[PDB]
RNA sequence: UAAUGGCGAAUGAAAAAGAAAAAGACCAAGUUGAUA
RNA sequence: UGGAAGUAUAAAUCGAAAAGGUGAUAGUAUUCAUCAAAGUCUAAAUAUUACAGGAAAACUGAUAGCAAAGAAGUACUGUGAA
RNA sequence: GAAUAGCAGGAAAGCUAUAACAUGAAGAGAAAACGAAAAACUAUGAGAGUGUAGAAAUACAUUUAGCAAUAGUAUCUUUCAA
RNA sequence: GAUUCACGCAGUGUUAACGUGCAAAUUACUUGUCAUAUUUGAGUAUAGGGGCGAAAGACUCAUCGAACUAUCUAGUAGCUGGUUCCACCUGAAUAUUCCCUUAGGAAGGUCAAAGUAUUAAUAGUAUUGAUUGGUAAAGAUAAUGAUUAGGUGUCAACAUCUUGUCAAACUAUGAAUAAACAAAGAAGAAUUCUCAGUGUUAAAUACACUUCAGGAAUUUAAAUAUAAACAUACUUUGAAUCGGCCAAGUCUGGUAAGCAGGACUGGCGAUGCGGGAUGAACCGAACGUCGAGAUAAAGUGCCAAA
RNA sequence: AAUCCGACUGUUUAAUAAAAACAUAGCAUUCUGAUAAAUCUAAAAGGUUCAUUACAGAAUGUGAUUUCUGCCCAGUGCUCUGAAUGUCAAGGUAAUGAAAUUUACUUAAGCGCGGGUUAACGGCGGGAGUAACUAUGACUCUCUUAAGGUAGCCAAAUGCCUC
RNA sequence: GGGAACGGGCUUGAUUGGAACGGCGGGGAAAGAAGACCCUGUUGAGCUUGACUCUAAUUUAUCAUGUGA
RNA sequence: GGCGGCACAUCUGUUACAAGAUAACGCAGGUGUCCAAAGAUGAACUCAAUGAGGACAGAAACCUCAUGUAGAAUAUAAGGGUAUAAGUUCAUUUGAUUAUUGAUUCCAGUACAAUCAAUAACUCUGAAAUGAUGGCCUAACGAUCCCUAAGAUUUUUAAUUAGAAAGAAUUUAAAACAUAUUAGAUUUAUCUGAUGUGUGAGACCGGUGAUUUCUAGUUAAUCCUUUAAUAAUAAGGCUUGGGGUGUCAGAAAAGUUACCACAGGGAUAACUGGCUUGUGGCAGCCAAGCGCUCAUAGCGACGUUGCUUUUUGAUCCUUCGAUGUCGGCUCUUCCUAUCCAUUUCAAGCAGAAUUGAAAAAAGGUAUGAUUGUUCACCAUUUAAUAGGGAACGUGAGCUGGGU
RNA sequence: AGGUAGAUUACCUGACGUUCCCAUCUGUGUGAACAUAAUGGUACUGAUCAGGCUCUAAGCAUCUUUACUUCCGUGUUCGGAUGGGAACGGGUGUAUCCUACUUGAUAUGAACCUACC
RNA sequence: GGCCCCAUAGCUCAGGAAGAGCACGCGACUCUUAAUCGCGUGGCGCAGGUUCAAGUCCUGCUGGGGCCACCA
RNA sequence: CUCUUCAUGGUGCAGCCCGUUAGCUCGUCGGGCUUUUAACCCGAAGGUCUUCGGUUCAAAUCCGGCCGAAGAAACCA
RNA sequence: UUGAAAAAAU
RNA sequence: GGAGUAUGGUCACAAGGCUGAAACUUAAAGGAAUUGACGGAAGGGCACACCAGGAGUGGAGCCUGCGGCUUAAUUUGACUC
RNA sequence: AGGGAUAAAUGAUUGGAAUUAUUUGUUUUGAACGAGGAAUUCCUUGUAAUAUCGAGUCAUUAACUCGAGAUGAAUACGUCC
């Protein structure tokens, strides 16, 4: 819902409590030369049509929410996952 | 078996190693031109 | 295709060489290893339920064994393939 | 009776082949890289004696034994993790 | 591309005949039509996701909402039918989990066959002891609600004392039946002496665990009833099955149902015999082949034994 | 003597439907200058209309004659002689890197915007106020989505209620 | 009567002489046909459509070097 | 079956039967969220309501005292829990974190998910004991493959210095050419021959020693792989989260067939039959009244008890390798809950015409317009023109009007 | 006798009144500093002038409540079992188990460690 | 049968702390009328249940309207 | 998912892509013109320019998530 | 450029 | 007036043409000229009618009259120049 | 310090009677109004405009009317819009 940022918490790396910096984790752009992307170009090339099952019934109108708690000092980050919210806001 | 596959159903070789039999020869290109 | 950033063939375009190919994770570089493509022929070891000639059989014994143990692909059916 | 090579006999049968390999003797890890003893411990448990007695059968007491099996322990190999 | 008759043709009606017919579409009368959008022979052209169609999915060799024929092909079927000698022994299921699952499958339960272990490894039972529950019941100014009135105190109202009747989604109290323990297995008890390693601790000689750490002596087979050695504990492999139905000193929906669905048990299914005349379930009682005897449910005027 | 359908002659489900069904002439619409339009074929100096040429070829709806064909271009089709950087591919160019790669700019048709089109597919409702008996509404504002059933016709082979 | 709730067979009764001819149409839940109405199959086929995935024909851009501005 | 609904994943009370398990398209409701505080801790206070008082101020504003077992509040549905709190107010803070075990709940004793008990860190609050790994508890959710993020500096090594200790190391036939010197040629990114040499060499004589340890520094690399060796890009590994399947153990999916086809089914509908009789029909008991007087000549309200299968329902037991599915015509038979004729009783029965009831089913109970109609409504005639059953009698008896 | 800490958590609670303080406890005085809030009312701290006035503790009452006992009553209900009775509905007999509400009698606390009177 | 809704002056319709028009009567205006204006009469279907207060929230009853239904 | 666009009184349309304090009509009230009515004219009220931030001397107006609609294109858990 | 209308008998 | 309408006949493809009533209703309908009034008809003059201007009023406070509202009554006449 | 509204104390005149203040004196109180929209009035020379004086009403009461003088514009000598 609503996370302030600049959070104080245990750090694995430096063994200690730390300030650290806390953002929300959204999904990186897919690569176009990963095994999976590499292997499925290759099957839909040629006649056959749609080789590989497209999904068309969703249920879920949220999603988890993930952020990084992030070393301030160190830059080891951490994810930590909330429940299914539906506004999610990051606090002053 | 390695691997391939809505990595599902399924498909799937090869070097090595052991035997049968064993065998290597030519064109073109290059050279020789009282040239055949 | 087992060959997975392409194992093989073909088509469109492109297209080498004071050579070069391969070492299957794409890329550059330096070494190493091993061959030298884009022409041709080549016996022996292997396959065989055409067909012909033979020999065998824990095979069948006339509703069985080939569809057919007699003028059997015959009698008979169909326009015809059958 | 892996192919395969010999023997007598003439044999789809029989016999002989220091033999590649299959399963197994060592297990864990994705992989690199590794690779097992405190010559074990505890508990209950199979068997064998001796004596006395009922007295035919056999039962009571004592000495010894530790197998199989189950369970728990220390130790050791591999694994982020047994 | 007028009206009619005739040779012919068609197929309006009888919904006549026939309907194992003359005929795998015919016959009789009746009706319509009977030359120019006419009738007809032969030749020739058009071929299967094709052809041809004044259009009915009509016709394409008795085959058409996609011909015939041969191969793939013994296509696939969770669906239907069938599945072959005798005797003997043991003998089931309709729970639970998952499935694009509901006419079907896999884990699991019931069951069979093989193979074991001297075996801390017996109980669908009763008694004694300490417990758990909140059902039947009961209560109704005892908590939450429902509801009939009568007094007393300051029309009504609000207090307070009585009265009548209630609750599956109310409760103080609370059975009967039940559920889970104990009634002597580190191996059948107890006591005395000795006693160690860690740790708790303020430190411990307390305490905790260590085969009631360990070790040695003495005593000892005791500690509810009943039953149980072809007992008990299993191990492995696997078949069939998960459409069920019935009864009730039971319940829920429904007006009710030989209706629908549940808790406990016993049955039919898988089951014959004696009785209820006949009946899957009711009553007695469960079955190798017989002889004799008392019996069960139930019967004793005749059918019919008494 | 009347009513319904079809205008007429004609054709049709060989073997349960011969008819109001099909055809028909009449009316109307669309495309095409022929190297075209339609359209068969895998391909083809290949093939059909076509030995043809707009009084023609090809593709459709309605069905003689008479009378009349109302209003709507919002949506979906079709079309345009229309506008541009709304969105749109491989490619092309350039930058970085050792190179693959990565990044950026540009590029057609198509859709969207704008106009036309209903004898193109189709649609033709609702609310409020109003005439001197009541009633209705000739008349005015008006929302969806563009217009709100016109001329006619009717318990119709079309009307539940309905005998 | 009970039974699978409409028996020719079973139980209890009514009743029966063996063989049959011509009719007729009550029954034999008469014959003809692995229901065609309905449902179930993770069985199909014709047809339709911006159902999903594709494809012929149509169309557009780039490539494929004729000469001179 | 369809349409409707979700009893499909799921929570609360009840059905439900005082252990556990537990049915219906049973009943009353609920979920796909919300929260940087509504998490954690410490401190203080006590809520709803009632009584008595105080200007506006009243039934409801704010203040004070007394009583006040929670009758308030606790995010939500319901049920549980809670008073020096779990409620209200204030203050600090992020334990709503990392790593490893062993259990409990559905359980097949699988996964997911949830519920716990500890250990090792680093922290929050408090003086402290303690408490803290999200919300007082029971719902608030998710596989294989794919994609996308976070993590593997602790340690182990190689080389070189200083010191220390153990150390023969296997044994005769040789080709690449890094180089040099010459021989024959070419001008070009210039080559082709032949002879020395080392490389590349290895057979040590109790001591030398090539070679591996240990200690102290320095330097470089340090999660694994891309299989001839490295490098920097790229890709693949291992552990943990996110992107989702709501049909919630998780396919990628529109209709119509009346032209339809196949395997099957009474596991399952349309017709009879069977149980039931709400509904339809008929019949009783009581007596408030009506009937000018008079409850019962004739009716009988409010209540209440039955019979029938001639209507329609309810169920799905028989039939799906077929029981010919409406009506009418023809014909026979049966029931009485009687319409007429026959014999009787009663009246608010003078006669006539009637009305209520008993015996009795041997006899009779019609013709037509409209409709396929059963039904209905008309016009007549008659002593009367009654009501029903027989597989809703009757299709190898007919018709084919309806469906 | 009193005070501190308790364990059982109403025989301990609630209402109307009553009895002492000799020690202790309490109420009581004050606000400079620690510290406290709008208020020295609370809490905090400093003290001892007075008081048993309330607390606290001990007792009273046909006291509500609460805890034991008989009775209610072998009454309601219940396990087993008929070819027992009834058209149903419901209700016997047998061998068994046996509540609750109510009313009546009794009680109104017992008990542990430390200090001081 | 089920479901949705409505019930208010003499008439047609509005409304948690009883109205609009039509109807009648009175008055203003005019020379007199017609129109027009102002004012007054004219009453929530019934019975409970919560609230300090209901037409206004809910329940029961009465009356009146429109709406759903395929293969056999 | 990518690109792009729009949102303003009760209503519909304006507005400056730099900016300095927002208008035109219908709707309401009142007044004016007319002998009177209808048309006609005028004034007032009516939004502060969707919601939060930055952008400065100030934002409907420049830039960002957020709202809530529209157009094109794409889709392996 | 726009300019509609004025109830009946007296 | 009804009415060039209904009906009858006839001509035309049709629109329509030719012939052609009655019922009923009503004291006027109409013709030419006169005078007046009016004209978003022409011609000629005039007026603070306007033009060129001044002061203004309309905006504000107050005085005053009218309407409306109120009230026991707010007495009433006059409503374009 | 323009403006003098609305109010609060107080002093007198007229009146038989002053309250809803008759008129007025002293002090204090210090409001709108920053030149005025559409419309619209009056005016051509001692005229408009500006400020004042007398009289009618009158016990007391002018911001009214009828007259009187005091300063002294601008713009026309025009046309029917």
């Amino acid at each position: 819902v609503v996370v302030p940022k600049t959070r104080k918490t245990y750090c694995p790396r430096c063994d200690k409590h730390t300030p650290h910096k806390v953002s929300q984790y959204k999904k990186g752009k897919d690569s176009l030369h990963v095994q999976g992307k590499r292997r499925y170009d290759r099957k839909q090339q040629g006649f056959g049509g749609q080789t590989k099952p497209v999904f068309k019934k969703k249920a879920k109108t949220t999603k988890k929410v993930v952020l990084k708690i992030e070393c301030t000092k160190c830059k080891y980050k951490l994810q930590k996952c909330l429940k299914r919210c539906k506004h999610f806001e990051l606090g002053n």
